[PDB]
């Protein structure tokens, strides 16, 4: 346990994700963009830096990057959402309605359905809200457990007026995706067909099922459905707590889910964030046409630590979601545009060189608002989380970026590319000395990363204080960490190009831009 100093403690707050004032923050619940403004909400308790007394905060912005606080949505203020209003999803509805779903949770634990939906839909902030007189709405079928019903998904329309959505659950060890049909989003049927099923996951929370185009760069309206459309289901994995997807074809008149890939079924393949990265929720964008992704990460150092500090948990910078054309196997994530935004002046380091176990130094001055991209060239069984990080050196690997570093590399986080033997090249963030501190985390986490003939091998950071966001081949393989340094912070963090290779030396250009706030306070 470490005697964290005010100084080191308010240093951690980010300049530019969101962040509520104070206290604990959770699961992205439903988002919208509607008249003009990105609608955010999500887990809130009003008490503590820890989780629960859930209530659902609300925020507001014209870009999804500079937000605005608005009063709270919803509170656990009805007997049958008094021990918390948990996650839910928005379905819009062509006449201009929004429908709220969400689970609120009784005394006795017991998980119900229940609608919200605004007060007034002339209101663009969508400020107040009220919770249907008839709540709740939806209680837990015979095959599943009351204490465990939850997280309904944004609704896709069938016909007729009759649109559906995704309850997970589970079947003993079995992770499934129950689908309800609704008219009217008041009474709900039970389908007999699951959505799809998978054994040994366990329980799947935050089930999101939305489709993706094979031809175009534009996300898909969530109704979107056809010969030339693959649809991503995607579950957060309870017992792991990690996100997973799949990418697979979706048949309305079946209401079956198939895999194009089974030994890469939910729960079993590919995730969005190989680092820490949960209850992601996508929402269609009409403004820019995009499918956006929104998920929060945990805080990674002791819970004494929040306490201290009055608040606990961020969002990540949200992302676009887009089918890799080039693999057909896998999403690409990258954050969205509106990002750049926030850059003040770029300084370029053209053709760097760093040989072989060596270490070089970029000045930025400071270094924890940063936008980073850069390109690595190589001149003329392995495993990121049983690895030794940037220490295991290899004849191909391991190099990259040192972030959240000190003068003296006594503090360091390693974001970096090993090529392991055909090549099998892996992406990974190393957290095994990002600070002195020792009740903090100190895993190394990362997966392979698909690399293309003709591909340099690049990577994007974003640095944002105690965030650390990385992204490898434009987002094939994307890591999310938090780092809590002791004397890597203010002033003091440097960025390194590093090279811990034998074999090779590596050629790097990078372009880093300083960041500004996103100047988040409450509305005016
Ligand atoms: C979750 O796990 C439980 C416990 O294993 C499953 O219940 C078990 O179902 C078995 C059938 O697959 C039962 O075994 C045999 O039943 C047949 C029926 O003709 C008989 O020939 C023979 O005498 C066996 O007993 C077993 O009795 C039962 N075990 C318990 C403790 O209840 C459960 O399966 C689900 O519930 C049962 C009651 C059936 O309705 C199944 O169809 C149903 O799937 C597992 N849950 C799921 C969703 O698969
Ligand atoms: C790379 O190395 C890591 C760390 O060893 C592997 O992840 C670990 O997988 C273990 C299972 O193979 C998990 O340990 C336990 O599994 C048992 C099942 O018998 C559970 O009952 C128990 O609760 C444990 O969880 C463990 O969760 C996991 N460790 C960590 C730190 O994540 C990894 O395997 C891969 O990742 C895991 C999360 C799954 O997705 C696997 O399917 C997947 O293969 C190793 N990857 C390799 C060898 O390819
Ligand atoms: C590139 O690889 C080298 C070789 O692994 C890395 O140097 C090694 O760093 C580790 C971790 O700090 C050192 O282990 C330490 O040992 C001391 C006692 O000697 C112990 O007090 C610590 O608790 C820790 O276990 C190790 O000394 C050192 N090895 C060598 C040969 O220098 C180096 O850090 C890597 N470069 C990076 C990450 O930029
Ligand atoms: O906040 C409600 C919302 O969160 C979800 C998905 O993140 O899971 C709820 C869940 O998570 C919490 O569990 C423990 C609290 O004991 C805490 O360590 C963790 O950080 C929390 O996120 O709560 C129950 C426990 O009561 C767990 O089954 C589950 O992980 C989602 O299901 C829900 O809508
Ligand atoms: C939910 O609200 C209640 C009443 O306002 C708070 O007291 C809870 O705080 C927790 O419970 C009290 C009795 C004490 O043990 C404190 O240490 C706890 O944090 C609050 N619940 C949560 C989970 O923050």
């Amino acid at each position: 346990p470490y005697p964290w100093s005010n100084a080191q403690l308010s240093w951690q707050r980010t300049a530019f994700h969101f962040q509520p004032e104070r206290s604990w923050m959770s699961d992205p619940d439903g988002p919208i963009f509607y008249k003009g403004w990105y609608h955010f909400f999500y887990q809130y308790n009003p008490d503590n830096p820890v989780w629960g007394n859930n209530t659902w905060g609300h925020t507001v912005s014209r870009d999804l990057i500079h937000w605005l606080y608005l009063p709270l949505a919803l509170a656990a203020d009805q007997w049958y959402d008094m021990q918390g209003v948990f996650s839910g999803s928005a379905t819009c509805l062509p006449d201009g309605r929004i429908m709220m779903l969400y689970t609120g949770v009784t005394k006795e634990m017991v998980e119900m359905l229940s609608l919200a939906y605004p007060a007034d839909l002339s209101d663009p902030l969508l400020v107040e809200w009220v919770k249907y007189p008839g709540n709740p709405i939806l209680s837990a079928p015979p095959g599943v457990s009351p204490t465990e019903f939850r997280d309904a998904s944004t609704g896709w329309y069938v016909s007729n007026g009759t649109w559906r959505i995704a309850i997970g659950a589970k079947y003993n060890t079995t992770g499934i995706a129950m689908v309800y049909e609704t008219k009217d989003f008041k009474s709900f049927k039970l389908l007999e067909e699951l959505l799809h099923a998978v054994p040994d996951t366990g329980l799947w929370e935050c089930v999101d099922l939305y489709p993706v185009s094979t031809t175009g760069e534009k996300g898909l309206e969530t109704s979107v459905n056809g010969p030339k459309v693959k649809h991503v289901l995607k579950a957060s994995i309870d017992e792991q707590q990690r996100d997973y997807y799949a990418i697979g074809t979706y048949d309305l008149g079946t209401n079956k889910w198939t895999p194009d890939n089974p030994e890469e079924d939910v729960g079993i393949g590919l995730r969005y964030d190989w680092g820490k990265y949960y209850a992601s929720k996508t929402f269609y964008d009409p403004k820019k046409q995009r499918r956006v992704v929104w998920a929060w990460t945990k805080e990674l150092d002791s819970e004494v630590a929040d306490r201290e500090k009055g608040w606990a948990n961020v969002q990540t910078i949200p992302r676009t979601v887009l089918l890799d054309q080039k693999t057909g196997t896998n999403v690409l994530l990258w954050p969205v545009e509106e990002v750049e935004s926030l850059r003040l002046s770029s300084k370029e380091f053209s053709k760097v060189k760093a040989g072989a176990g060596s270490v070089v130094p970029l000045d930025v001055g400071t270094a924890t608002q940063l936008d980073i991209i850069a390109e690595f060239e190589i001149d003329k069984g392995y495993n990121c989380t049983t690895s030794g990080g940037a220490a295991e050196r290899g004849v191909l690997g391991p190099f990259g970026l040192l972030v959240s570093a000190t003068e003296n590399l006594s503090e360091q986080t390693p974001v970096y590319f090993y090529i392991a033997k055909n090549f099998k090249t892996f992406f990974c963030l190393d957290e095994s000395r990002s600070s002195k501190a020792s009740d903090v985390s100190k895993q190394v986490k990362g997966f392979t990363v698909p690399v293309l003939d003709g591909e340099k091998f690049t990577m994007r950071l974003l640095v944002d204080h105690s965030i650390v966001e990385s992204f490898a081949q434009g987002g094939r393989s994307c890591i999310t960490s938090r780092v809590y340094p002791t004397e890597a912070i203010y002033g003091a963090a440097k960025l390194f190009l590093f090279n811990n290779a034998t074999g090779a030396s590596i050629t790097a250009s990078l372009k880093i831009w300083e960041m500004n706030s996103a100047f988040i306070q409450p509305f005016h």
